[PDB]
């Protein structure tokens, strides 16, 4: 079948023999893409919000895919980004982020934790977010220069489309399977959480993602879909900017 039941309500779905989402639905429905690449690495792009469903996915990830490398690169800054790079390290995984990231993960952790924890109301889900503590990833690249991995010829291209639901989006291409991950800043539906997004700057960085060819795209959370993501995305934007004026 096409996904399987893990702990901590994250769920495995098959895109294909080498692609995965992993779906952290305690969490927001949070989506975090697994790849492997052909010469054995394993790429992760973003995470689980905390530790426990961190420390679910690379059980799962180990278990299926024994990977010889493993290396996660970081979306933007919030949980769902940085969240998994405490159990990332402790697993052995190479993580990555833009500087931009490091830095406001880095300020963000400098916050009142018991102040921002009543932002969930499930006490459970309180006690996993304290018992965690985020850490920037540990490899950085310079935001608006991007980075393109190579894994043995095969590419992993991580570019910076502009400020959108967050300061330091970025997204991530896989050109050999023409799939984009486009993270937070895919929103076909609603534009969700606002409290880092820039609403002015948002149509025109989604605009910038036309230029992939993409036959899939990822959003970070709900389900993904074709180019025409993009396309939503926008619109949702522009209402946003409509009514903002
Ligand atoms: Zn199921
Ligand atoms: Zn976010
Ligand atoms: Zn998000």
């Amino acid at each position: 079948s096409d996904h399987v039941d893990l702990p901590y309500n994250l769920t495995a779905t098959k895109i294909d023999s080498d692609v995965f989402v992993v779906t952290d639905r305690d969490f927001c429905s949070s989506n975090v893409l697994v790849a492997k690449m052909l010469d054995g690495t394993v790429v992760i792009v973003s995470s689980p919000f905390e530790n426990l469903g961190t420390q679910t996915l690379m059980d799962w990830v180990a278990k299926t895919m024994k990977p010889k490398k493993v290396v996660a690169i970081n979306t933007h800054f919030h949980l769902d980004g940085t969240g998994g790079n405490e159990i990332y390290k402790k697993m052995g995984a190479e993580t990555w982020s833009s500087d931009l990231t490091k830095q406001l993960r880095l300020e963000e952790n400098k916050k009142d934790r018991i102040k921002a924890a009543e932002f969930y109301k499930n006490e459970d889900l309180k006690r996993r977010i304290l018992s965690s503590h985020p850490v920037p990833a540990d490899n950085v690249f310079d935001l608006k220069q991007g980075k393109v991995f190579s894994f043995s010829n095969e590419l992993v291209e991580v570019s910076f489309p502009g400020p959108a639901h967050s300061p330091d989006n970025v997204v991530v291409y896989f050109p050999k399977k023409k799939l984009l991950f486009g993270g937070c800043m895919i929103k076909p539906k609603e534009l969700g959480y606002l409290g880092d997004a820039n609403v002015k700057a948002w149509p025109d960085s989604a605009r910038r993602l036309k230029k992939f060819d993409a036959k899939i795209v990822i959003p970070g959370h709900g389900e993904w879909g074709g180019p025409e993501m993009v396309n939503k995305t926008i619109k949702v934007a522009e209402k946003a900017v409509g009514e903002m004026r």
